[PDB]
């Protein structure tokens, strides 16, 4: 259960290479270097998620709320579609849970989202 793609990162919007597992995400400055040292990797466990998504205007932006020591750490990932949006979305949200993409409401989860947006197209 692997999930990675280009994504861009606004905290400013810098593209890197993002890689799902468990529960948590990192990021690398490409994808040969994926086997290495991530820039940063955050544990999306109870972590509170905002859609910001807007079909016409083609945004498919994902607002991630992560609880740390102090507050809220907030991280915002941009998409480049509605299928990809769909995947790293519903891992999302059964990470917030504390789900990973083996669970069987997975590729359900990736079905709803995206039957929305193929309507809205």
């Amino acid at each position: 259960p692997k999930l990675a793609d280009y994504l861009k990162l606004f905290r400013a919007c810098k593209q890197y290479w993002f890689v799902f597992k468990d529960t948590s995400i990192a990021y690398f400055k490409n994808k040969e270097l994926e086997q290495g040292e991530p820039i940063e990797k955050l544990n999306l466990r109870g972590c509170e998620i905002v859609p910001d998504v807007n079909v016409s205007g083609r945004k498919f932006g994902i607002k991630l709320l992560i609880p740390v020591a102090d507050g809220m750490n907030e991280v915002y990932l941009r998409c480049d579609h509605e299928d990809q949006y769909a995947r790293w979305m519903a891992a999302c949200i059964l990470a917030s849970k504390g789900k990973t993409m083996a669970d069987s409401s997975y590729q359900p989860e990736v079905i709803s989202i995206l039957s929305f947006l193929k309507m809205k197209n």
